[PDB]
């Protein structure tokens, strides 16, 4: 007799664990965690700011770094609106309103993240978040946690800020997930960690609509939810029907 | 009989512990500190900078960020300037001085600071405490330290530091105490200490004459000492004659 | 009798001292650390980022960073050439390349550097070291490492980068030496390590030639291996032959 029916199946397994690497890449320490704070602003377009980072992405905007783009050319107007914004009633200023002051916030963030520990936090025009800095704290009552931000899944969250003033800034922290629980801040892992975490900032970029940007975040596999609310990218690994 | 004088008394202390809290919110673990760098120039008006964390607050200015306001017009005249600062003689510069550099420094370090740990050091163009980085160090013997901090109250001290020279440039840390013996570097509360501590660099303000900045110093209840050396405000709560 | 030869010779180990001095200096626990990260560009010219702090200097250069002046008569063409980069194909961008973006990096890192912890690493146009970031790590399989840098010294290595393209960045850490088995990211001392570490990123100086430039890293005394792959500076003290 003869057993001819033995055709290998370890291809099937091999992309298939290359299918499980990037939903499980992430969660190596020291993977790369990475953050895209997204601003709308009223030409209806987007600037973009990457984050990434293996331990903790945080930093903040303050309210000049709101501002779409901020030329030489628009530099005097932009002084004056933000004295008459953080020292009223000092500048030299004339409208209610900035065209370069955005109008809401999208935050995608992706990885290894231990939610609970995430703040996203408006500030007010001086980056505080209360209105005398005698009653300020790290963070405050009505900072966004991590479990306010729309679950893409479990690589990612979105969460959407609406901008209804101009006097608003913006600080934020995403921590990385420990291995069970160690503690990389005990004193064995905390000197890689420290070194080890270099925030990346990338430079902003200008995406003229949201086909341009849903094109970005699924380039980037970064979780991205649409305008009409639709989830068209979660940071997960392509399939087809189980 | 009747015992109609009962007029209640409890307003008086709601305002009180109001007036209290202002004094001793500060001092709530992971409140927020606040300092102002702010520099004269030569045109008799200011440029400040206005810092905040809940942790410690430390920066610096390196030689071209103690500059005015270093404008695309006048970019040329500040590298070549700058160049035979930092490396004489390879400069195209034909001034000794810069109009644009400034000629003192005053900084407003308020809040819960352990005063004991402050360090404020006047840089050599390089931003190194001695002539050659080989004998250099983190902090040398030339540093201000907190005891030299005209002390305006509980909360704030000041400090004015004159620029004789245009190579100079600024290295500070002002960090919080800590709860009693209880040290946040601890394991315990050292990763929350390092992921909160996002110390904010908000944009540089302009502020044409002293009485715009004593105004500015006082809404944001900012010690501040004048060029009277009058204590115009001390970080502190209004009041009323005891 | 008499004896009048008793000529002194302090004088001979004062300078002896003062030799030993420079060498020994960068030794010393919170002693500084001095990195120079020096671009090439398509002039021939370069530009000097001088970096110092005193546990360890870590930092990155994003896309942009990496561009020679980035003028705002350039920004134009800069930014669409950084969306063709960074996002293909959405930058209205018509060459190949930017005269501005620079053919090699080279670094020159001084003081008591842990050269066994050491990492410089050139990252993607997202600063990532893998394609896709559910791959990427703190460092990657392509990291640099200490005994990759050329050693000029006991006090500075100088490491030569080609840059075949025009989508790279960096990434890089340069951490100090313990005191023995001393572990400074211990809870004793950890607080003092974490407020001190200022890391000082120098305005970037902009040098015409090599002539130029090793007037420059002599005169600061920061290592370099010139155009020849001649030692022309290597951190140490001046000396005649023994
Ligand atoms: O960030 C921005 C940028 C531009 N702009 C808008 O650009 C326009 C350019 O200014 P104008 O076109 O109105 O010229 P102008 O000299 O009359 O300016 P003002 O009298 O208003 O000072 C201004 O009217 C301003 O509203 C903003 O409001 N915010
Ligand atoms: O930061 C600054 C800004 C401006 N300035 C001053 O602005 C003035 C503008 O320069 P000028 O008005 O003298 O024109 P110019 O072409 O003659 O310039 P030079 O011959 O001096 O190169 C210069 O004389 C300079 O002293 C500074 O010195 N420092
Ligand atoms: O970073 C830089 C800076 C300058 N340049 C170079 O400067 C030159 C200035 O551009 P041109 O002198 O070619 O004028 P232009 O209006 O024809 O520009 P394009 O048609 O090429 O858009 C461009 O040809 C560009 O190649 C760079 O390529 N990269």
């Amino acid at each position: 007799s003869n057993q001819p029916f033995n055709q290998p199946n370890v291809l099937q397994e091999r992309q298939h664990l290359v299918n499980r690497q990037l939903v499980q890449g992430p969660n190596v320490q020291d993977a790369i965690k990475r953050v895209a704070i997204i601003f709308i602003y009223k030409n209806g377009s987007y600037r973009l700011i990457d984050y990434n980072a293996p331990e903790f992405i945080n930093g903040y905007f303050n309210w000049r770094d709101m501002l779409y783009m901020d030329k030489p050319a628009h530099s005097n107007r932009h002084k004056e609106f933000e004295n008459q914004i953080r020292r009223p009633d000092h500048g030299d200023s004339h409208h209610p309103e900035l065209f370069e002051y955005p109008v809401a916030i999208m935050i995608s963030a992706n990885g290894n993240i231990c939610w609970e520990n995430v703040r996203v936090e408006v500030e007010n025009e001086d980056c505080l978040n209360h209105e005398d800095w005698r009653r300020a704290r790290a963070w405050g009552p009505r900072c966004y946690k991590g479990s306010q931000m729309m679950k893409c899944s479990a690589l990612g969250r979105f969460l959407y800020i609406p901008l209804r003033c101009q006097n608003e800034s913006l600080k934020f922290k995403f921590p990385s997930r420990m291995s069970g629980g160690d503690n990389r801040y005990s004193s064995h892992s905390i000197g890689q960690v420290i070194q080890n975490n270099i925030i990346i900032r990338n430079n902003p970029l200008y995406l003229d609509n949201e086909g341009d940007l849903i094109d970005y975040m699924q380039a980037k596999n970064l979780c991205y939810i649409d305008s009409a609310a639709v989830v068209d990218c979660n940071g997960l690994a392509g399939d087809s029907e189980c």
